[PDB]
């Protein structure tokens, strides 16, 4: 489908860093890809990897509304 797989940029295409689940280095920052349904909405990119990871896992399991 639409697949918002962003656009693999030269300075940072889709660097999975070190297997961080849903955290890929985009534009130098850490973006997350995971939606509650079937899409893939990207995060505003955080300077901290775990900050984007947690938000990604929460919006996935709880689907936006955390518990």
């Amino acid at each position: 489908s639409y697949v918002p797989r962003t656009e693999p940029a030269p300075p940072e295409h889709a660097i999975k860093m070190d297997s961080f689940r849903d955290v890929w280095m985009l534009r130098g920052k850490y973006v997350a890809f995971v939606l509650m349904g079937e899409s893939f909405l990207r995060s505003p990119a955080f300077t901290v990897p775990e900050s984007a990871q947690r938000w990604a896992n929460q919006i996935r399991q709880e689907g936006e509304v955390t518990e």
